[PDB]
């Protein structure tokens, strides 16, 4: 007698790591390095017209 | 405490179009007259 239960398949996806400044919605947004703006109350922005 | 606090602005080019004619230099002046003959 010959018998085996065989092995035959195993597939892994792509986990896309998609940047933000790829997309269209960067367009809208300036956005730009600042640490320590968790030590703030204020940094906010004044502007005039 | 940041910037951005600047805009510009400027209005010709059609502002003598639409004007269709300008005599600048007016003096001390009291009447004018312009006469049309037909």
């Amino acid at each position: 007698d010959v018998e085996f239960d065989a092995l035959l398949g195993s597939y892994c996806n792509t986990l896309s790591l998609v940047r933000f400044l790829e997309l269209g919605l960067s367009v809208a947004c300036v956005c730009t390095k600042f640490p320590e703006l968790a030590y703030m109350n204020e940094g906010r922005v004044q502007f005039e017209v």
